[PDB]
């Protein structure tokens, strides 16, 4: 069910008033991070960030694009996602201030090596 209740929960993310929608940011962010965590939907969910990250709350989604390896099922997954958040990461240049560049170490060494 929980792959068909996401959508509805998904929705109210199409914008941002209340404090009531940083906490449906912290619980939906938070779901759609955990479906990708169970059997590997995350590839959806980089894609899915993608289609959110499309739709711009920077600090909102470090922690969620922290979760890489701090769950991650597969390494060879993890390259080209993670050269998709920092592909999409680099124009502002406001980032990089800690948590893009430990993630940078981490996927440029151990995506290769």
């Amino acid at each position: 069910d929980c792959n068909s209740a996401l959508d509805q929960l998904l929705v109210l993310e199409k914008k941002t008033r209340q404090a009531s929608d940083l906490a449906s940011s912290k619980e939906v962010l938070a779901k759609i991070v955990d479906l990708l965590a169970s059997r590997n939907k995350w590839d959806d969910l980089n894609e899915q960030l993608t289609l959110l990250s499309k739709k711009h709350i920077q600090y909102m989604i470090q922690k969620v694009m922290e979760y890489l390896k701090s769950s991650k099922s597969l390494d060879l997954n993890t390259r080209i996602s993670v050269i998709e958040t920092i592909r999409v990461v680099t124009e502002n240049k406001i980032f990089v201030e800690v948590e893009r560049a430990r993630v940078t170490k981490d996927l440029v060494e151990i995506k290769k090596e």
